[PDB]
Order: C-alpha cells, then structure tokens, then sequence
C-alpha cells in the first residue's frame, strides 16, 4: 500500500518513519504539489485541496479531533474528496487524558478559590474564606462525545454533580443527560461550571451567547476548550463584567492567535492558552491510524469515521 | 458518659448538639475555666491547661490533624496531661480528600505550565509552549501517613512517577519508598515536585532549608501543606530567585498570619493559602470520635492515636 502524508507543521520525517514502522508493507511519502502518483491513504490536516481532488482513496485520516476546517473546505470545494472516500479523524490519540488534566486542575482551582486566595495575595491580605460545597458546584458538559466523556468521568471521581449535552441521550449511570435545544434551558440552569466540548458545526456556532450566559447560576464558570466560534466573546466579557460570570478559561478563540487587542488578555477573570488543550500524541496517532487501516482491511466495524451530513 | 468540649473558634453549639445526638447517651458540655466537675471524654483543641490538669480522663481527643501545639504544651506544662490518658487526633476526617483537592490541581497547573501562560498573559503574548513529560516530572512526598498516602495515591492516577519519605519502609506497589536521614538526599535528587506532609515534631523543624532545596532538580516545585516550621523562608527566596524553584505554593507560614512584610507576598513565583488546605469536616469528626469512643469501650483495636515519646 501507498499512503501520502502533509502536515503543515509536524514533524513530517519523524511521521513518514514511524509510520513505516507500524506499517512495514506500506510505502509512505510526504505530499508535495504536483505529486499525482497513486495512493491507498491520505494523512492530512489541513491540506490544499489538490492534495485530495480526483483521488479515489481508500481513505482519509484528519490528523485532529476536530474536522471543521477540513469539512469547511469540502463545502467550498466539492471536487476535493469524492463521497466513495470514507473520511476519519483521531479519536483521544492521548487527548481524552490531556483535557482531563486541563479540566480538573481548572475547575478545582476555582473549587477551592485559589482565584480570590490570589487577588486577596496581591494586596499582601491574609484572610481565610468560606469553602464551597459540591452540592453548588454542579458541571454541564456541552458535547458529551470522546473527549466530553472522559471530562465527565474524571469530574465524577471528585464528586461533583455532573450532566451533559448532546444530540442523543447519554446512558453515563451518575451523570444527568439532556438533548437537544429543547432541553438546553434547563442543562444550563444549574451549571455552576460550563465545560464546552462541542464540534463546531453550523448549528453550534455562536452558541454560547447572552442568552446562554444568563441561563446559568450567577458566579458561574466557563471553560472553552473546543472551538472559538462556540463564543461570542463580546457577550462572554459583558457577563463577566456583570458579575455574572465569576471565571472564564478559554484555549480557543475567534481569531487565533488571539489578537493583542483583545479586551479578553487583561480581563482580571479571563485565563488564557494559546490553543494547546490537546494535541495528539504522535505515536498514540500512529498506532490508532495503522490499527484502523487494519480494520478495514479485514472487514471489522470501524466507527472513527466522519459523518459528512451531519457534519461531524 | 461525660464530655467536655473546647475549641477556640469552632461552632461551639453546633458540635455539642452533634456529640449529643450521636452519643445519646452522653451528656456532653462546653469547658469554661473553673469547671472541675467529672469527665470521661476531653475535645479539646489549644486547650488551657487548667482544662486537663490533674483530670483521669480515659481519652483526649484533639480537634485536628497536627498535634504539636498540644504536644509542645505538654512538654512545657507535664501536669496538663497525666501519661494515663491515651491522647487522640483527627485521622483524615475529610482531610485526605481536601489534601488530594489542592495538591492534584496544583501540580497539573505547573505539569500543564498554567505558571508560564499567566506570565504571556500578563504580557498580552502569544506562544505555545514545549510539552512537559511525566518522567521528567517525579513527585516526591515528604512524609507518607494518613495524608501523604491519599496524596500519592491521588497523584499515581495521574501516572506521573511517584517517591515517599518517612521513617518507616512503606509498601505501596508504584511508590517508591524513602526512609531516613541517610536516604533523604537520594529521595530528594529526583524531586521535580516536593510536597510537604510531615507533621511539626523537633526531628523535622527546618528540614526545607538550602541543603535541601539545593538537592533538589533544577526548575523544581514545592507545595508545603504541613506546618510553617518545616521551610525556612529566606532559604526559599534565595532558591526562588536563583531559578532553582520555578514555583512554591504554601498554604503554612512560621508566623500566622503570614505578616504583610514577608517577600513572600509579592513574590511572583509564590502562590499563598492562609492555612486552608485541609479542615476537617465537623460531621465527620463526630462520626470518627463516637466511633472510636465505642471502639475503645467494647475493646476492639484503635491506632489514630498519638506517641508522645516519637512527637506524633
Ligand atoms: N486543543 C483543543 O482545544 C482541542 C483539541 C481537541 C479537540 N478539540 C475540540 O473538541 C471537539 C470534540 O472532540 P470529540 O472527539 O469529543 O468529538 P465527538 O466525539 O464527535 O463528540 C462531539 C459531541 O458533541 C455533540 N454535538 C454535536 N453537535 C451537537 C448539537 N448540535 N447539539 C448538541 N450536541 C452536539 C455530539 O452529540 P452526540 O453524541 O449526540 O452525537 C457529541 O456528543 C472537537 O470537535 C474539537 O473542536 C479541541
Ligand atoms: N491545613 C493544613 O495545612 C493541614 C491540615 C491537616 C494536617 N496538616 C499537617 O499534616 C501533617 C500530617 O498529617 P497526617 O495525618 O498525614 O500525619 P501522619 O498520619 O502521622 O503521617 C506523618 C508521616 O510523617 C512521617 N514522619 C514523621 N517524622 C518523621 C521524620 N523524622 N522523618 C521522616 N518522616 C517522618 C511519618 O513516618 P512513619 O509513617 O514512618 O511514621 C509519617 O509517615 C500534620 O502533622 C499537620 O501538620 C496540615
Ligand atoms: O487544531 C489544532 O491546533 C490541534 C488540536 C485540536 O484542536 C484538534 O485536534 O482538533
Ligand atoms: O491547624 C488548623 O488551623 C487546622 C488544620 C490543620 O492544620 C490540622 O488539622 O492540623
């Protein structure tokens, strides 16, 4: 078998030989422009649309979790991957954990207000404050997928009271499930800790606006981690600015990097990252891609795969 | 039985009603000086010696985990307390978790490098930064009791590679165990993150001075959950500010309140609590002290009791 590679910034030689490695039979090499020599596999992440166009590959692997720009694209330019090709995207890869570690250092962090411990520390003020209790602390995941799944059970190893947001009903036995936009309201009202693990798609852009916001408990939190166009930072630093909001910890933005004008870099209870939540882990990536392709070559049920109607 | 009960600050009312209604039997009251009338049971925390002197009481139970204030009364005052009376402290009691809370959050700040963007923050700067890697990021607990054992074990879910120290061989499977003097240095040479749970006996006082910290890995961290005695302040800064601690959170001051003249206020690699890691949970104190009361009754085997001779 044949499989091109293009990332635009990994380590693209360290891929092609761990990839020969895992994939001993297997050719590998990296993409270049004008290269339409044959090819089984296409590793990309966000790749020029010639890249793919007219191929009739076996398949595709986002190297991401996410897929929006790559199913942006296609939107634009049907002619880049044919419907024959079916497209998958790096489920956990080592993600699940590092969304773990973000989610629960952040949300204890508030937990035990080492938030006010800090600004009462800038004034040089010693003053022990009341603790808060699980009971008031409950945690809404927005998304309740690969990577909301995996918040949610190290969340739960703490105690907290956990639900959930998705399309479809969760069966998770101590977390509440909502779905759909007809349940969003009443998800919202108890979320004293907002975690946004959604896929951007049509019909969640700009979902965490005003009206959202105000649903939840005042002093709330809000934890971005998935796409910057799931807030309207606008609304987001009014309802900071309010009150409303006690904390926000956002990754991702509308614009990346965040530019310096932003009013979010210097907002006493915003927190930021520049976008390094998760990154797969290469070789977990490596090993997940050579297990599927040998999945599908044996006729076993993959289920990483990519719904292009529903857009994630 | 009879129960007299002192705390300096504690819901004095509260605890009493408590007692009461899970020792029916007991009529339980709050010591004021000059009551010399009869008691079985002493609570007691910063007691005055007047309440303990000369009284044959089958059992003391101080209020907390830490009992060098009442061991160093005793030492200066040998009436307060006869050596008849077994004398008892908090086992955990919440405060395993609470512990578990703070250390967890704290050390996936530093692994996840929420120390470095702050300071890009400040500066409205965009840069992802090099991943850290759970071998270059062994956390070493000195002292491996009832608190030190719920760290490690809270930290080892975490995989990051893990060490104790105390005086006595511990048998956990992934913890490697430290014990003595003559194996302090080779325990501390791989410390990327040192947490402090020792109690505050006169074998520890002073044991985080600069031969210590010097042992210690370059850009190390330290959490001092234990007692103020334990760090000496200056050698902190001088290591602080030669970059061989990239970041001390403590939560214990050798003075308390901290006074508003310590650099350690203002000092930007510092992180202050004011003595608010671990309090215990009146409910289950209660719960633990009648428990035992009735363990101690019906002449089972109790251990949460304190050795006066070793100083904990
Ligand atoms: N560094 C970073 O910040 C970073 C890194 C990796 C990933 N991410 C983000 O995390 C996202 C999720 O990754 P994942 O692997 O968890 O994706 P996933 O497994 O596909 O989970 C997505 C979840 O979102 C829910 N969802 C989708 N559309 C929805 C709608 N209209 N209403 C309600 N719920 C909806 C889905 O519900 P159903 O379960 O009902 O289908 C699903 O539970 C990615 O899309 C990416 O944007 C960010
Ligand atoms: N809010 C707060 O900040 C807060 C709250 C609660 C407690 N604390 C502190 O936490 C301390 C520990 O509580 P705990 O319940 O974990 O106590 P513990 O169960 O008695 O554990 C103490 C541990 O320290 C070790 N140790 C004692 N002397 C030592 C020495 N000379 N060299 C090496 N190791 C030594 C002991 O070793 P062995 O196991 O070999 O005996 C033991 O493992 C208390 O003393 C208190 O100061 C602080
Ligand atoms: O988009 C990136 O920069 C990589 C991390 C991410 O967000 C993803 O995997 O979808
Ligand atoms: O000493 C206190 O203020 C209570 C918390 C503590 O350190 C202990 O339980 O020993």
């Amino acid at each position: 078998m044949d499989i091109i590679f293009y990332h635009p910034t990994f380590d693209t030689q360290w891929w092609i030989e761990a990839l020969r490695k895992a994939i001993p039979q297997a050719r590998v090499r990296a993409w270049k422009s004008g290269d339409n020599d044959s090819a089984d596999y296409a590793l990309v992440w966000h790749p020029p649309v010639e890249m793919l166009a007219g191929r009739d590959l076996k398949a595709v692997f986002a190297l991401g979790a996410g897929v929006d720009s790559i199913l942006s694209k296609l939107q634009a330019h049907p002619e880049m991957l044919n419907p024959s090709v079916p497209l998958f995207r790096l489920e956990d890869t080592g993600m699940g954990e590092q969304m773990q570690e973000y989610a629960v250092s952040q949300v204890l962090h508030w937990f035990r207000r080492f938030d006010d411990y800090r600004i009462q520390q800038n004034s040089s003020h010693w003053q022990p404050l009341p603790e808060y209790h699980r009971e008031d602390f409950t945690i809404g995941i927005l998304g309740a997928g690969v990577l909301g799944s995996k918040v949610a059970q190290s969340l739960q190893t703490w105690r907290f009271p956990l639900r959930c947001w998705s399309r479809t009903r969760k069966s998770w036995p101590g977390v509440q499930s909502f779905a759909g936009r007809e349940e969003l309201s009443a998800f919202l009202s108890q979320c004293r800790v907002l975690i946004n693990l959604l896929p951007n798609t049509p019909e969640t852009v700009g979902i965490i606006n005003q009206q959202l916001l105000e649903k939840l408990p005042d002093g709330a939190y809000l934890l971005n981690l998935a796409r910057g166009v799931h807030v309207v930072e606008d609304d987001l630093l009014a309802a900071l600015d309010s009150g409303k909001v006690k904390g926000a910890m956002l990754d991702v933005f509308n614009r990346e990097p965040l530019p310096p004008e932003s009013p979010l870099w210097q907002h006493p209870r915003v927190t930021i990252t520049p976008h390094v939540a998760a990154i797969t882990r290469p070789a977990e990536a490596v090993e997940y891609i050579s297990r599927t392709i040998a999945q599908l070559e044996k006729g076993e049920k993959v289920c990483g795969q990519v719904d292009r109607a529903r857009g994630y």
